[PDB]
């Protein structure tokens, strides 16, 4: 059963990778190489150039989205040969390095060996490469409210953390036949932080804020013709209202409105003034010009939304149909001033595409 | 056939309606009634009790409305009597002057005589009975380009507007039995009008913008236990973002923005700037501020979506299943600094509700 799953998303796999590729004529006996292949081994193995293309087709098929119109520049590193944590390790500081690319960040994915018998043979515990802990306890909240069970988990193999707002997570994963994960404290070398200050607004410094470069999704499973490589971490630059709207600003994360809205200058006591809203702009603001300034690449929604829409039309040009999720497409901020809130999407999933997994912890 | 669809229908919504008045024990021998009169005539009357709160369930019901808080108090008007057009006429201007109520506005719906054989008694062509009218020709632009085509139809019934960006649309509709619709121009004494104000920027009224007060929806269907009332127009108080943040702000509307970026100092050059964002602010706060300054009633989306969460868990409290549609009830304006943003709503259609219908024109 498991083998003729395997064996049906290999043919649409192969088929559409290799048409994409021109290789049409080598559809067929690549096919019943694989066929063989899985008869013996229960799985296969995938060319350097359908790994290569099969993670851009999975950014290309990621409906949630907005950024995709550059899915076929992707920078894609075969680490399947890894078989230690110390390799892992490497080639994680190196993913962060080559990345961030002193600031003008190259999107990347570093593909690690495949689950085999549904076995992981690398289980990354991090939700991102970088990113800041999180600490509750008897009313006290420090940091990233939605790092707070991972840190716990970090804290119990040990670690500790300094606990300011922004304690860098160390890198924590689990190798095939380990019972407990490993962590390595990050080199904050490899790290580049941008402090958010606004262009008009002085005082704006004073909230002390700053937010890490490169967002490097290291969580989610990359599934390319049956095969289901579970660790598989990827990156792009941020969109700013990530960090202005969603990251700094919601009740849940850093809750900073009421201090935006103090340091700006503006009452935070009437729902009528749009003072949350203005707070928000202000903020998003901030983010752009700080990231600018300090040379590490951001996009803003409208500039996002303009390249979604050229996606939208490369789609139509190739013949693709396009899917995408709508609730997700649309910025947190002004919406309705984006193309997309105007249209419609359908959400339909199609493979090779990234996918949630269930943690390893809590 | 269609009987059974209303007979169906009727079932359905007698049960509903009398429990949820504790008249449960009546529902036996009215529906007895209602079966013998179907039978008959082919249809069946609704008694003023079940009217008014059939139109109060079709509210309750709206997916798409986050003001449905107040579903209970909405002020019900039974015109079925009405047989001419001046009767028609008359009922509209009564519904404007008492929903508007010197600006403390009262929602209220006027229900004029049902659908027969799915043949209308009243045809209405307005989209709202208050409304701006548009026009196009040779390149130039004036007034809501939404309202094109009505005011083109509206001018080949005799009718010409001043071309103005602000021309009152007059009320046009049409009885059962003639074959054109007629037109009344509204007396300006009904219609209260708002001019756009800023709190704190002076220059803001030399973009001359203005709006209505009420918002009275004249082109849905209220269905009721299978009984069509095609005309039965609608009104509640605005949110400040439907004007600040699509009326005036879309590009397919008024397309403001640019010039409120010039009229409140900022330069509307680079995206990264979020030029757009910060005048969709200031122009949403002017909007709330000059309601509030002339009486008129309005909602801001942060009060909205708070009496929204008071909706659903009146719906929990009361056992009844919640239903919306979250594309809609999400603010175009800081969607997620609402409630709304960070949950999901089911979609399904129950009934009483208010639906679309096919216009009479174009
Ligand atoms: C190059 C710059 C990129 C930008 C600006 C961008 C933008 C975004 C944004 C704003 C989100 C929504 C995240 C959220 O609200 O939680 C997102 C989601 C996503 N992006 Fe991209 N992205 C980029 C590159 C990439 C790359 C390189 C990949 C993979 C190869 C990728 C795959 C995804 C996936 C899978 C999601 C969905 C995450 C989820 O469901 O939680 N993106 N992107
Ligand atoms: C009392 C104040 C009210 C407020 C603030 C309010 C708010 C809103 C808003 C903002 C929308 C979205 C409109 C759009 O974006 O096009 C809406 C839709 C809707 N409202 Fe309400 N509403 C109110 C009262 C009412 C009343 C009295 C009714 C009927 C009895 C009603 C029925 C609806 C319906 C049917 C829609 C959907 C319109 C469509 O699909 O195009 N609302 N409401
Ligand atoms: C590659 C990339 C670029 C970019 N600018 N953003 C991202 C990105 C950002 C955040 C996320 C996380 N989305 C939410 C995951 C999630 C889902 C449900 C509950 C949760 F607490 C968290 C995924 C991708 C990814
Ligand atoms: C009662 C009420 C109160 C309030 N604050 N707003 C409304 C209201 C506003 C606008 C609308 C119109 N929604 C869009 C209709 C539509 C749908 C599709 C295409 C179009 F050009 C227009 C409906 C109800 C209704
Ligand atoms: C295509 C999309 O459904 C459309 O733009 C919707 C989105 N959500 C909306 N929500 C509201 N309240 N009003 C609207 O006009 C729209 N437009
Ligand atoms: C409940 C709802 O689906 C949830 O809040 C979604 C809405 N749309 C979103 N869109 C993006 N880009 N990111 C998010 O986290 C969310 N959250
Ligand atoms: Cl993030
Ligand atoms: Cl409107």
């Amino acid at each position: 059963e498991e083998k003729e799953i395997l064996w049906n998303e290999a043919k649409a796999f192969i088929a559409a990778c290799y048409q994409e590729l021109g290789k049409a004529a080598e559809v067929k006996d690549r096919l019943a190489d694989i066929k063989s292949e899985i008869d013996l081994t229960g799985s296969y193995v995938h060319t350097k150039e359908e790994l290569e293309h099969g993670a851009k087709m999975a950014w290309r098929n990621s409906n949630r989205c907005i950024g995709r119109l550059f899915w076929n520049s992707l920078n894609v590193i075969d680490r399947r040969d890894v078989r230690t944590k110390e390799e892992v390790r490497d080639a994680l500081f190196h993913h962060i390095e080559t990345a961030t690319n002193n600031g003008k960040i190259r999107p990347t994915i570093t593909i690690f060996p495949p689950e085999e018998k549904g076995e992981k043979q690398v289980e990354i515990w991090n939700h991102q490469l970088i990113r800041y802990a999180g600490y509750e306890s008897d009313g006290e909240r420090i940091g990233d409210p939605a790092s707070c069970s991972l840190t716990a988990a970090c804290e119990e193999l040990g670690w500790r953390g300094e606990r300011t707002d922004f304690d860098l997570l160390p890198l924590i994963f689990r190798m095939k036949g380990d019972e407990q994960p490993v962590w390595y404290e990050l080199p904050r070398s490899l790290v580049i932080e941008v402090p958010i200050t606004h262009p008009d607004i002085e005082a704006f410094s004073d909230l002390e804020l700053k937010w890490y470069g490169v967002p490097i999704i290291s969580d989610m499973k990359l599934e390319v013709g049956g095969i289901h490589y579970n660790a598989a971490p990827f990156n792009g630059w941020y969109m700013g209202t990530e960090i202005g709207a969603r990251n700094l600003a919601d009740e849940k994360r850093y809750d900073k409105l009421k201090k935006v809205a103090s340091v700006i200058g503006i009452a935070a006591d009437y729902n009528t003034d749009l003072w949350k809203d203005q707070a928000l702009v202000e903020l998003n603001k901030a983010v752009l010009h700080s990231y600018k300034k300090q040379g590490v690449s951001i996009v803003d929604h409208h500039t996002a939304a303009s390249q979604f829409k050229r996606f939208e039309e490369q789609a139509e040009e190739a013949g693709r149909k396009l899917t995408g999720d709508w609730t997700w497409l649309i910025p947190p901020i002004s919406p309705a001033a984006t193309h997309i809130f105007h249209r419609s999407y359908d959400n339909s999933i199609v493979k090779p595409n990234y996918f949630y997994q269930d943690k390893p912890y809590e």
